[PDB]
């Protein structure tokens, strides 16, 4: 909330990435053009996850899958929160009351919502500056 920063997953060492057809998964490579996010806060606690390449909302729909919105709304919102650890954790405001964690498996792919509980590695993510 200030400047652009990568989100680094514990888990496999992969970056938050929001492809251009809405896709969301992970990167190892430091060099994509999708993984620079800019995050604003909304409320104490409540922030949006942009892609600043192609603009798009990081978003959790109801059927607890990860997806990029051109427009935001309701799914985008996330609670930010930092864990003991050092690491950020990111909960889905519409849904967190079921504990919906943003997630990426050890290969780089999505977690469901359903899926996540505190606990895993998937669920830590590390900001990083970009410069």
């Amino acid at each position: 909330y200030k400047k652009p920063k990568l989100l680094y997953c514990s888990n496999g060492g992969h970056f938050l990435r929001i492809l251009p057809d809405g896709t969301v998964d992970g990167t190892r490579d430091r060099s994509d053009q999708h993984i620079q996010l800019q995050l604003s806060a909304e409320s104490v606690g409540e922030v949006y996850i942009k892609s600043t390449e192609t603009g798009q909302y990081l978003a959790m729909d109801t059927a607890g899958l990860l997806y990029g919105s051109q427009t935001p709304n309701e799914e985008c919102l996330f609670l930010e929160r930092l864990e003991e650890n050092g690491y950020n954790t990111y909960i889905s405001k519409k849904h967190a009351e079921k504990n919906w964690f943003v997630g990426l498996k050890k290969n780089g792919s999505c977690k469901r919502g359903p899926r996540t509980h505190y606990g895993q590695k998937a669920i830590l993510f590390l900001p990083l500056p970009v410069s």
